[PDB]
């Protein structure tokens, strides 16, 4: 089944598993303290969403979602966006296309009563973008548990082998379903090629996942970042600024795009980095 | 040869010419007054560039370039980005991919001594993006003359028929070179599929072109717009804001991406539009 790694594992082997299998698990990708911070950051927005074409209008019964985590989560913008293993894996995964950045960071909360989904792949279908077993990787979703994913709350089902297929496919003897159990802070790295579906939540608990969707930076993210203040952006590392569309990005020809004066976008406007954040201060 | 249209021509016929031929000309696409304003806006930056990997470091001998025209040209951000015929043509051209936005707006000034270029296509090659005679359109460059393009200053050469070829190709009897003459304000609409090269500038004059490069909004622009102030952005029309990555954009599934709270990016932050500009005021 799906290879399970730790935070100390070789990114080369994690990348190999993603290429071969379409999916890999990192146990303890986040620490329990990080999980705690992230849950506290999204408690109020999730409660507000729940208490209520745009994709906001297509959220399934009993599911609440909150997007644009950079806007309001200190942990997300400083810890998650600088996650060293995430970056080692993404650099290898997207090497053919060049740099990568954040397609979106969100939390999805499946409440009791959430129903099993249809088989799908995560990658949007665009006429201009190559897709399929032999295409370059178009996305990686570090699908991170913030609560337990078990038999009751729902384990995501992956059709092993489906990353090699053109059609979504059905499980057979040689492509059985794996139901992936996760402890909070474990992540399943989901390629755009692997067929999967979430399960029923038939427990009494909220089941929360934080997709960290990474895409090649030649493609537009789902979550906009253009409204973020220069103040907030300047508290971030240069790497994390690059993940939110505030720095130039490299393409193989490497040369830069997303530029100012045909040069690096941040440097040309004097963009600072690593400045102290108001929320860390008294 | 290349079909020549006017500002009153049917966009359906212009689009047909782009699909069939890979190139179309609109005479009087800009008015002489617009040409005058644009030239005055770029005079100082061009002089500064001339008086001197990133593409800034690969500009050919005797050529000066200035990018990011939205930042400093009132005419560009209010007149060009709202050009009604440009939009009718782009909506038809990019219908398979959804919405479109500004890949870059620049002025290229070929001084006396500028040499004929190598045959090329304008569209960057990315492993993930389909290219070729049968691929969806990946870019349209409204290559707009700001000075005369004639035998002396240099007419751009297009290999007629090359949009149907996989390789760049060479002119033959059935794919002859067309040298396109332009008066200031005439535009050649250049698809990403047509093989072409600029000519020598063997005159005593500066030869200026303003590429208005439009790309599907699923793709990242060459010119960043993330540093523009909310003040400046709020002076623009909602359409022009969309061209500079400040509004959500539609994809066929239509649904929106580049979102805030999975909804329209500007509306969610209360983005104003059509506000009076400081440079129009006393
Ligand atoms: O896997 C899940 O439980 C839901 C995440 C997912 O598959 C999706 O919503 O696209
Ligand atoms: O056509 C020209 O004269 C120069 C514009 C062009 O072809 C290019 O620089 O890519
Ligand atoms: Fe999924
Ligand atoms: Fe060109
Ligand atoms: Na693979
Ligand atoms: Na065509």
């Amino acid at each position: 089944g799906t290879k399970r790694f730790s935070i100390q594992s070789d990114p080369v082997e994690i990348h190999r598993a993603i290429v071969e299998d379409g999916v890999a698990i990192i146990e303890g990708f986040l620490t329990p303290e990080q999980v705690q911070k992230l849950n506290k950051d999204v408690d109020a927005p999730l409660k507000a969403d729940r208490e209520q074409f745009w994709l906001a209008d297509f959220i399934p019964d009993h599911v609440a979602r909150v997007h644009n985590l950079v806007d309001f989560s200190h942990c997300f913008r400083h810890e998650i966006l600088n996650h060293e293993l995430l970056h080692k894996i993404c650099r290898l995964t997207f090497e053919e296309s060049g740099d990568y950045w954040l397609g979106y960071g969100a939390v999805i909360e499946n409440g009791p009563g959430t129903t099993e989904q249809k088989w799908h792949r995560d990658q949007p279908r665009y006429p201009l973008v190559k897709e399929g077993p032999d295409a370059p990787e178009g996305m990686l979703n570090f699908f991170t548990a913030l609560t337990d994913f078990d038999a009751e709350t729902g384990k995501t089902q992956y059709i092993l082998g489906s990353n090699k297929r053109v059609e979504l496919g059905e499980p057979d003897a040689d492509h059985p379903i794996e139901y992936v159990g996760l402890k909070p802070g474990d992540t399943t790295i989901v390629s755009g090629k692997i067929t999967h579906r979430g399960s029923d939540n038939r427990s009494d608990k909220m089941r929360r996942a934080m997709p960290i969707m990474i895409i090649p930076s030649i493609l537009t993210p789902f979550d906009a970042t253009c409204h973020l203040s220069r103040e907030l952006v300047e508290t971030m590392t240069p790497l994390a600024q690059k993940m939110i569309c505030r720095r130039s990005v490299m393409i193989p020809a490497k040369t830069g795009i997303w530029c100012v004066n045909m040069r690096e976008a941040g440097e040309q406007i004097g963009l600072k980095s690593n400045q102290r954040a108001k929320e860390d201060a008294e």
